């Protein structure tokens, strides 16, 4: 306990030794209180609209869900409501049976993951090239990596002097990312190192992947949402997750133990409050859930959701009973068999992406089987503990990452399966722009980063097609997009660049598609299927709707007007 974060509260509290007191009502039930102190506010309770694709996207200033995605509230305030939902909880202690058959299986999953693949430290030379008090770009080019090495001869003590949260110091998350980046940038959560895994694959490739595993023979896929799977990471869980230290190397493993023992299974974290006096940041600490703002956060959820998934396919295939999970004696013999022999089969009926899970087990029992998952603390969301869950009998159903998958039929007779989503959400999220003072021609470029991403995923959808080419034709053609539309694990990217949207498309969908044959190449858009009406207008499509025929027979005013407000540029018509 202190004997882990006491030099990092200590140094917390001497450089804040002013304004340092102990509210004695502090309003955490879970998590360790040990001081605050005072600071100005940080966030916005609105966001930043775009308004190149606002203005292009009439019809949708009358929708609720696009209304609703500018209000977001990172404030003190809205810090401190997300506390109390699901943050300041505790997770009950699974069953002596159930963390035997965790400690197996995870044991068993890291031999799996690690039979081709070697741990490995990751360098300071990588982390410098992905980034392309607290620290920005200018940190790398500055030699405050002596303060990342000082942090690192303490680690290597096994103790801790500057690694806390903040509900982050760019060194501590280097000092992970030396130490565990290896399951990202070594892809070890792969769909061919992994089986169930799909990092790196991409959002286009999801859907593909869904079909394959709907070939499998067994029952309904399923696909269950976790409450707050952050949160239900227990302690069992964290020493599950540590074996991987087990394959690496005497001084890589001495720094991964250090990140797991003194950052991991012990955390400082500083949370802002509101106070009538102000704004006051705070200093707690527990010994379990996992910090959002880590890397290899996505990997190790994934890791544990590939072995709870595992769980509960043996619990609906009468491997695990209820005693069993009750036994403290509970033999391995029936459980390591299992494994050997049906581990990677089972694992191929499953897409995991942390905590987003699709699996298909071999029949139906898995839909009832829930004494294993309400053990193990992955409750599952906005249901009953023990209603049965309910399952999809066709893949283009299922949900999985935010998205279901449409497989689409061109004219040629050649099938594509695509990524969709409701529309309202797409248009929506592109009206956000992030931040505070950003110029026309970068809010003009980030709008048309979202334009060429519908253009590549969401071509099929009418209104996202004839919106992207109007966004194209009111942004100059030479304009580079400017940050990131999705800020996800599965966005390539592919529409960043400027190349002909069309030659991009028929790369990502026909040439480097593995589940395209045929690689003839689609010579015009006209060939670019979309969705069928019926399905474009249950996924949001306001198709046949007199406001949305307005907006189209008018567009090229609308796209006039940016051109007229953006200056005296070279445009291009691609209406
Ligand atoms: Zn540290
Ligand atoms: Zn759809």
């Amino acid at each position: 306990n202190m004997d882990v974060i006491g030099e990092r509260i200590r140094r917390i509290k001497e450089e804040h030794s002013s304004t340092w007191h102990y509210d004695d009502e502090n309003p955490y039930k879970t998590w360790a209180y040990h001081g605050s102190y005072e600071v100005k506010a940080t966030g916005s309770a609105s966001s930043m609209i775009n308004g190149v694709v606002k203005l292009l996207t009439k019809p949708w200033d009358v929708v609720p869900t696009v209304t609703q995605m500018a209000m977001t509230d990172t404030t003190p305030f809205g810090q401190q409501r997300v506390f109390k939902e699901k943050v300041d909880t505790r997770t009950p202690k699974p069953m002596p049976g159930t963390r035997k058959v965790m400690e197996i299986t995870a044991g068993w999953l890291w031999r799996t993951l690690g039979r081709n693949k070697r741990p490995r430290l990751c360098t300071r030379e990588e982390f410098t090239k992905k980034v392309r008090d607290s620290a920005r770009a200018a940190v790398e080019d500055e030699e405050f990596w002596k303060l990342v090495d000082r942090e690192r001869e303490l680690h290597k003590q096994g103790k801790c002097g500057s690694c806390v949260y903040n509900m982050m110091w760019l060194g501590a998350r280097y000092l992970e990312f030396e130490a565990l980046g290896f399951l990202n940038e070594d892809h070890w959560f792969s769909r061919e190192n992994s089986y169930s895994g799909v990092e790196g694959e991409g959002l286009h490739k999801l859907g593909y992947i869904l079909r394959d595993i709907s070939k499998i023979p067994g029952g309904a896929m399923y696909a269950d949402d976790t409450a707050g799977w952050d949160t239900r990471i227990t302690e069992d869980d964290l020493h599950n997750e540590e074996k991987i230290t087990q394959q690496m190397d005497p001084e890589h493993r001495q720094l991964a133990n250090a990140i797991f023992k003194l950052t991991y299974q012990n955390k400082v974290v500083k949370v802002q409050r509101p106070t009538p006096k102000g704004t006051v940041m705070d200093i707690i600490s527990r010994k379990d859930q996992r910090g959002s703002g880590q890397v290899g956060t996505y990997g190790l959820n994934t890791f544990t959701n590939m072995e709870a998934q595992l769980i509960r396919q043996m619990e609906g295939e009468g491997v695990l009973s209820k005693t069993d999970l009750e036994n403290p004696h509970l033999l391995e013999k029936k459980i390591t068999q299992w494994l050997e022999t049906k581990g990677v089969e089972r694992l191929k009926r499953m897409a995991i992406s942390g905590d987003d899970c699709v699996v298909k087990p071999i029949d139906d029992r898995f839909a009832n089987a829930l004494l294993a998952l309400n053990d193990m603390g992955k409750v599952r969301k906005d249901i009953p503990q023990w209603q049965p869950s309910k399952g999809w009998h066709d893949w283009q159903q299922v949900p999985f990452c935010s998205h279901h998958f449409h497989e689409l039929i061109m004219k040629d007779g050649r099938k594509l399966v695509v990524p969709c989503r409701p529309q309202d959400e797409l248009i929506g999220r592109a009206r956000i722009s992030q931040g505070a003072g950003w110029s026309l021609k970068e809010t003009a470029c980030l709008g048309k980063a979202y334009a060429q991403m519908w253009a590549l995923m969401y071509f099929h959808r009418r209104d996202l097609r004839l919106a992207s080419n109007a966004i194209c034709s009111a942004v100059p053609v030479h304009w580079v997009p400017t940050s990131r539309t999705t800020w996800s694990i599965h966005a390539h990217h592919q529409w960043m660049t400027t190349e002909d949207m069309l030659t991009v498309w028929n790369r990502v969908w026909i040439e480097d598609n593995p589940w395209m044959e045929d690689k003839t190449p689609v010579t015009t858009w006209e060939d670019v299927p979309y969705l069928g009406k019926r399905e474009d207008q249950w996924c949001g499509s306001l198709i046949g709707l007199t406001s949305r025929a307005t907006w189209a027979q008018n567009i090229l005013t609308a796209i006039q007007q940016v051109r007229s407000l953006i200056g005296n540029e070279e445009f291009l018509d691609y209406m």
